[PDB]
């Protein structure tokens, strides 16, 4: 039973193995709850800059769920974050869209619930880290891309698999403790 | 389509009908969402007094953050908050009186699981934008002069008639019932001559 509801919770994306795993803090670190198959993205690997067709990658959340008339149940990214400002990006469910990451409405709707859950009981932002692929230096060295630089995300995906705690992230470059 | 989550929300709960109304803020007055069955409740008509009363509660109660979860028990409770300051005021006692799924409970009311799924993601919905309270107008029946009838000679008249008001300013206005105790006894509000 998911008695956890209202717990802080974290998300990790995973673009290439299209799905996305979302976790809960129960006590000191987050334990994952359930993991949800992503039907469609588009622009395939890379993040978004310009008319760019790509979905992004590196982002908090709050109350931009209010939903829009095109989608259901959107979480609105805030796509440009502090970063991407170097260029409507959400999470839905089964819908056509130009970025954003559409799950099955099973899916969509266990997530929505257990956001605004964490928001309603304290939780100031819920974080969400949107990686390429699992970044296991396997996969890492399928290098040579446009975007192999846009490593600095590898060390965000370390920190979390090892300590299971979202990373504190900050010229240009995302850094982590 | 609910693109209508997080607006202000609005319950009426029915015993002898044996449904929910859920209504949402549309503009200046409420519509009705949707409405569920109630599976189960318990020990029929009145509202809850003392600890063994196997009874359910009856009135109008406020919710906020009672949706911490005792899911321990049950799945998706949201307690009513009883006792309020008119249960109070008649020095009642109960705890732990729910809105929850399919689960088997003393005091609470039990809908089921997809019904209580779609009432509970409008209510933190609402809360998580702005929305201090929702207000929870629990009735023994829709208080129809009708119905009012057929419950004369009912020890509750009293009670029940303390209610009425509540439900027709609904039925009339569409806006939730500006609801509080006086001495031992809710009077609805109602505006004065401008």
């Amino acid at each position: 039973k998911q008695q956890l509801m209202g717990s802080p919770v974290y998300i990790q994306i995973f673009k290439e193995e299209r799905t996305l795993d979302l976790y809960v803090k129960m006590g000191e670190q987050y334990q994952l709850l359930d993991s949800y198959k992503i039907c469609k993205y588009s622009g395939g690997l890379g993040p978004k800059q310009r008319g760019d067709f790509k979905s992004p990658e590196g982002y908090s959340v709050q109350r931009n769920q209010l939903k829009p008339s095109r989608y259901y149940k959107a979480i609105n990214i805030g796509f440009p974050n502090a970063y991407d400002r170097h260029y409507y990006l959400m999470i839905h469910g089964d819908c056509v869209s130009i970025g954003c990451y559409a799950m099955t409405n099973q899916g969509i709707d266990e997530i929505f619930q257990f956001v605004t859950g964490a928001l309603v009981f304290g939780q100031p932002s819920v974080q969400v880290s949107i990686y390429p692929f699992r970044m296991t230096d396997a996969n890492m060295k399928r290098k040579y891309s446009n975007f192999k630089d846009f490593e600095q995300l590898k060390p965000g995906y370390d920190y979390f698999e090892q300590t299971r705690k979202p990373p504190t992230v900050s010229n240009g470059r995302y850094v982590v403790s």
